[PDB]
């Protein structure tokens, strides 16, 4: 039995890596199309503005459609659903999710909306686990939860090419802490390592995000990151509040009727088509080009301006209900705000000879740490992506600080809240 | 009916997930700070006793006959100081110390901080300053654990959660103080106390708060300079990985074997002194003086371990020399640890693992010249695999290395060799060294109490 699981775990890990890489290029292409066909009519504005809006607006509707029609549970993140699956409180209908999630996400993210690939991959992988589990007629609690977990782990792993963060996210956030789930971390890790291998086979060494080697963080500077951490400690809960509000707002709008939902979906999707060409920092998955530029140099206000247009943009796309993630998007917000802070810090304290870069990094994982409450995952994730270990303290101070203050301030873990709302809404409706 | 019910109860456990009482939180910070201080204090102290020795030993440098005698005596006395203080005032302070902190977290073992704190400190200061093959984490983790319980007692916090959290926070802050590895410290806890979290007794935030405080005091007293500096090792192309899985297989076998040797040698020593304070304190001075000699003749066979090795081993040596220093240190760590001296077996394993990994590298680099392999990368890959298969904390091994080494481009090889060894060793009938020692320390506990 154990070797079987171990073996199966490894299979799910590999599959998830393939599907993941697949989705990741499948999204790039749809983007390449929309961009290569938008460069054609680029001659005159008479047909540039229209296409821009139409393409993404249409690609978005595709997404919203498939979800609302075939698989409702493929909307939004997906992580909350997988958590629900592990808790034996939510189904895993891969037969309609895998297709929907993949194609829908392909539309929505391809449209240029502000959503991440992690949400989708982690759920796809979560389901792949289940699938495999069923096409092998395995029915032990151990097998069920371990493979479901491996999928989830390997998924996030593949979304950021971050093996460590992958299991950390399972250990820290995915698995129901207060339960005997019978999940085998060693097995899950085996899956995660597989997916990482696949990732390498298809993308080589080259990391996703690429910062250089930033400066050091002398002791006499750490207090600043504490202050920076508090700022996120206040914004984190506030952000979850808005996510939940805005989510309600849309319900009142479409009442949940497909016709309407899909329509504003095209609306919201199109808005990202327009921003796409006029001030791009406002749209896009996020790190796609931002963390890197933010760790270079920018204007406090310009930086602080992008931050706000991105807050509204992410809230729209995510709350709307489209398949996609709030995770990655939050890492961008974090870097933005962290770079603004640090930008000011340098000026306000010349004696330190600071660099907004360090703060961009320090804050990269903090927003997510105050909203989702995965301090450890946030920190390690950032480490693997930016590889600047000389900033481990600033990173831990800022991220932990935000998390401490986020609870002390009334905040709740985002995923835990969204799941809560779905389990609440569930028994209620029915 | 049951599902509509399990939903109620679950949205509660969720909308209140990881929420830590402010008192514990506040104290975890105090406990972490305090542990780093006493932590770095110990490190300075051990380094001191070593300078006294090595310095007042180099004055009789030109007196060939007044050298070997001192090399023996100095280390012999110092070591004896350690063994004695342990055997007489606080027995639980002998050995690693982690298996006791582990027992404390399970209600199976008392934390007598009043005698262990000073005993372990000075005891470790002696045996380590002697030159014996012992790690400094042994003491620091136990010291940290004890400091945690102390604080807890003087402020009168009796809640099971405050108790389990600060004890664990002390342990983690201690582990990171020994290697300036914050993530590793916090991870050793997560990966080794799952049950503690299933019951809501420990909180990651609390432990993290404590660990980061010790990490800061460390920087305050030691600066940016890293414990050990390896270089920027080369990359590890996809076509290389299968090798690490093999190297991982070697460890999965050595792992369980080494653990038994640890236990068995621990027995030999037992039959010898039977338990009598003076037999023990003498065979301790012998083993300790023995290290004094190797100290100047065959230095690689002694010392804490990384104190000079995983850094020279990631540069250049020959396959035969490595295997020779390997087995030498395998027997040398056994003697020093199983004897009972206050000291860690953690860091010493990091060296056995690094050496063994360098050897495999060399062999591999030759057998497959097509890969252009640098032994160094395997040194790193294996630096944490032996401990990962003995202790069974693969995730800690990996992150610990990443933290001391800092060659993230080698994370795949690292994970493979470490997780591989662990899986295998477990499958092959292996037991967590600490769990085992704790189990045996409880067996011998009764074999007398109910005798
Ligand atoms: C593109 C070349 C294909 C070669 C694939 C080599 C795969 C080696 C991977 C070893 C992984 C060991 C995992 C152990 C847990
Ligand atoms: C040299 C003592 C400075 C202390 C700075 C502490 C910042 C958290
Ligand atoms: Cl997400
Ligand atoms: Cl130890």
């Amino acid at each position: 039995t154990p070797l079987a699981i171990l073996f199966m775990a490894a299979v799910v890990g590999t599959l998830t890596g393939l599907v993941g890489v697949a989705f990741e290029k499948a999204v790039s292409w749809v983007q390449n199309m929309r961009i290569g066909a938008l460069v054609q009519v680029a001659d005159h504005a008479f047909l540039l503005w229209p296409l821009a809006f139409i393409l993404s607006a249409l690609l978005a509707m595709v997404g919203y459609f498939l979800v609302r029609k075939f698989a409702p549970e493929a909307g939004g993140s997906g992580i909350p659903e997988i958590e629900g699956a592990l808790e034996e409180l939510r189904p895993v209908r891969w037969w309609r999710v895998l297709p929907v999630k993949f194609i829908g996400g392909m539309g929505t993210l391809g449209a240029g909306m502000v959503l991440g690939r992690e949400g989708p991959t982690v759920q796809i992988g979560g389901n792949l686990g289940r699938m495999v589990l069923d096409v092998f007629r395995m029915r032990s609690a151990e097998a069920r939860h371990t493979l479901l977990a491996t999928g989830a782990a390997a998924g996030l792993s593949a979304a950021f090419n971050a093996p460590l963060a992958g299991i950390l996210f399972i250990i820290e956030e995915m698995r129901p802490q207060f339960r005997y789930n019978l999940i085998s971390i060693k097995a899950v890790f085996t899956g995660v390592i597989m997916s990482s291998i696949v990732f390498r086979i298809f993308n080589g060494e080259a990391p996703i995000i690429e910062v250089g080697k930033l400066s050091d963080a002398p002791v006499n500077t750490l207090w600043l990151y504490l202050i920076l951490g508090i700022i996120f400690g206040v914004v984190g809960p506030v952000f979850n509040s808005l996510v939940l509000r805005t989510q309600d707002m849309f319900q009142r709008f479409h009442g949940g009727e497909i016709k309407k939902w899909v329509l504003m979906g095209g609306a919201i999707g199109g808005l990202c088509g327009i921003l796409g060409l006029i001030e791009p920092a406002a749209a896009g998955g996020g790190f796609n080009l931002i963390p890197i530029a933010a760790a270079g140099n920018f204007s406090v206000g310009l930086l602080l301006f992008i931050f706000i247009t991105r807050v509204v943009t992410t809230l729209l796309c995510f709350s709307s209900g489209a398949p996609g993630g709030i995770f990655a998007p939050m890492l961008a917000l974090g870097t933005l705000l962290g770079t603004a802070f640090g930008m000011a810090a340098a000026v306000l304290f010349p004696q330190y000879h600071l660099e907004a870069g360090t703060f961009a990094i320090a804050g990269m994982g903090a927003l997510m740490a105050a909203s989702v409450r995965a301090p450890l995952t946030g920190i390690v994730l950032v480490l693997e992506m930016t590889d600047n270990y000389q900033l481990i303290l600033p990173m831990i101070i800022t991220c932990l600080g935000a998390t401490l203050l986020a609870q002390f301030l009334g905040g709740k873990p985002l995923y835990s809240t969204i799941l809560a709302r779905t389990l609440a809404k569930q028994d209620a409706e029915q």
